[PDB]
């Protein structure tokens, strides 16, 4: 039965030994509930986000899951400086890197008539702007070794979806998917595969269930894509 | 890490233990066999299917060598309604049950429009986008008919949205899989089946995809971890946007 | 108010002296439209559909417009022998083809869990296979004369969306979008450009609160046809869909 | 011979009393270009830039077609007041809005491992955000008036290629496309419809073997201009990719 909101699946062994980096991953959320398959996968886990208190608390549940390492590392994505400074630091603390999940983003509500400059250039910063820093960040770092690794960018329906007051989020979004196609590119010459997921905001009569869109991430993060980058995958709309 | 170089085909992991498997257009060592061998490395059990009698039931027997989950074979010709409607029923009377269709099937041509005969044009159709519609039918009839529901996949192409001189033919029938495959996945959600469909690029990487690396992400669609997804199609990989 | 449907605009020449051949163009329906069009923008018409008579009225109330000239023939469009005569009869007629415009589609509501497969290849045959048909023997035309042409193809929001009980159609229509792409790569070397116009249709939700009229959608077949859209081949025009 | 460069069509009165407003105008380009094909067709131009030298002199040229009435305002488009002006002097100048064609756009050629962040934001801001400014003023105008009019954004096949080098590029003009489609929908509250160009560009490529001429892309926003795309909104219109 579809439409009854399924349980999340056991780990398989998607990620075993690699080290996966989460943004926005403090509390309950998206970011959260994929590092924690990251951790049912069996690989080692560092978290990201601004919001100090609740990233401990988020360390705190994972570790008491009993699975691979779990850091937390403060970050606050529209600086440049804290960017660098966590994959830096997750390297310290994990050793290496092999896969970085950009969901860090921020959504509002105006239509263009009323739409600031101020909110406009805040969610570009936090939508768009964050995933390329990271993937700056990652990519220098993946340069300088020889495993290569993937990342994965979180986008969403609305880069496809024509709706009222969504203009700044929607732009951000579609940007995170020209982002993720075109450093995807570039990204081959370190070794590195770049794809995106994008969630629907419904075919079941339900919305998903974060660990459902967390799932599809692992994919991307796995060998079971292998062939490919610079992709863009719904989670769920239909996208023809 | 060198992505170039062509990677080796990677173990299971017990994405689909317990589940049965049919997968059409499955004789020898193309992507309809590649893509069942994936299933008996995931757990489990299939049912393979083509018209080459001889070449199905010797790859049945190499399947089976492995030493994993039961091999059945099924002869079907994909053009005759009678011959999918019975493909469906003998495996389900042979493996118990039918959890997974994998819809490979498709015919390949090379024919500008102006010269193009209706010959052709009508068997490319037929074998590459009717036989998609058969084996769905069939597959949903059952499903109807059981509590469980399931998963199917569509082998489509990037030929649906490239544009390509002397593959008309192919390309709107592989157009016409997109399709079948959007309206059918939410007509299947009644009884508890999703659809969706790979698309194979025919180069970021500078080399051609391993068959094995199709099958792998036929497997996640097949899987739970696509446990959100219908209606879908996944490119791999011609960065589609 | 854009919820108010409009008033069809003037002919601005942007077909004069072509000669334009329209298919389904019998009666009320865009085949017709689109023919009125044709004639408000100073071109020479050519209209073809399977019913005789209807089609005979059709031409004559469009030369009553007293416009350009308006021709008829007759053609079943599942028949390749009739489509070669319908491209063949409109040179004999008319003298030259410049513009095609496919617009046969026979729509259906089947889910496939219920498709017979006689209504799948009733529908793909009228839907998709006639486009190809029609294209081909245009091409063929094109291909014995000193100039080129353009085609337009009429396709559907069909082929992007995920509907309930349409498959065939679907298909059928995502097939006119692909089989227009590789078609217009191909026309390139006779001078023809081939686009298509892919019109929404209500699911039994549009961005202006209303339909299209067709007018509408036969002023972007006319943009397709005319020189304004120079540069454009192997396109699909969402009218209007807000296609991504 | 598809590969050879047509000359420009004339104009076909496509827009007959309307006020045209057109950004990056100045000098060579397609915002001259465009401003030319908006006069062809029977419209008023204003026509807006940085350079203001650059912008009287072609101010001159297209006001020695002895056409409509070509008007110049100087306006840098990273600057909110400045475009907020842009459109009050517009309206002022030329009595009312009609149309805004927005051409703005800067690239790069910059990997993401070497991206500075200075560039990445001037890029997203000349490219990106001046639509959205200058989509701000004009909902705002169009809010005010009983009339409504139309908006052409500009955007590029880079919004969906991958592309080594443009990601700041392509993210601008994919979020133009969103843009182009989120604004379409409160625009219509206006009698506002907004759509966009989107123009190839060589990998190394194109379909008939040689680049748009800057006409024929015009050509296209004129059609997005005119009543001929009366019911199309947030769309995206290819010239030419093969979009599918
Ligand atoms: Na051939």
């Amino acid at each position: 039965n579809l439409s009854e909101a399924p349980k999340e699946i056991d780990g398989h062994g998607l990620l075993k030994g690699k080290v996966v980096l989460v943004t926005a991953a403090a509390g309950t959320g998206i970011g959260s509930t994929t590092a924690r398959r990251a951790l049912l996968e069996g690989a080692d886990v560092v978290i990201s986000d601004y919001h100090e208190r609740r990233l401990g608390e988020t360390r705190d549940q994972l570790a008491d899951l009993g699975l691979g390492r779990v850091e937390a590392v403060v970050c606050d994505v529209t600086s440049t400086e804290a960017v660098d400074a966590l994959i830096t630091q997750t390297v310290e603390k994990a050793g290496r890197l092999d896969v970085l999940v950009n969901n860090a983003g921020l959504g509002g509500q105006t239509p263009v008539v009323d739409m600031t400059d101020e909110e406009w250039d805040r969610v570009l910063n936090v939508t768009l702007t964050s995933v390329m820093r990271a993937t700056r960040a990652a990519l220098r770092y993946f340069r300088g070794v020889d495993h290569g690794g993937v990342i994965v960018n979180n986008a969403s329906v609305l880069g496809w979806r024509a709706q009222h007051s969504q203009s700044h989020y929607a732009a951000a979004k579609a940007g995170v998917m020209a982002l993720t196609r075109c450093s995807a590119i570039e990204a081959v010459e370190f070794g590195v595969r770049i794809n995106a997921v994008s969630p629907s905001i419904e075919a079941f009569g339900r919305a998903a269930e974060p660990w459902e869109v967390a799932a599809t991430i692992a994919f991307l993060a796995s060998d079971y894509s292998s062939y490919m980058t610079g992709e863009v995958v719904s989670v769920s709309s239909q996208r023809a």
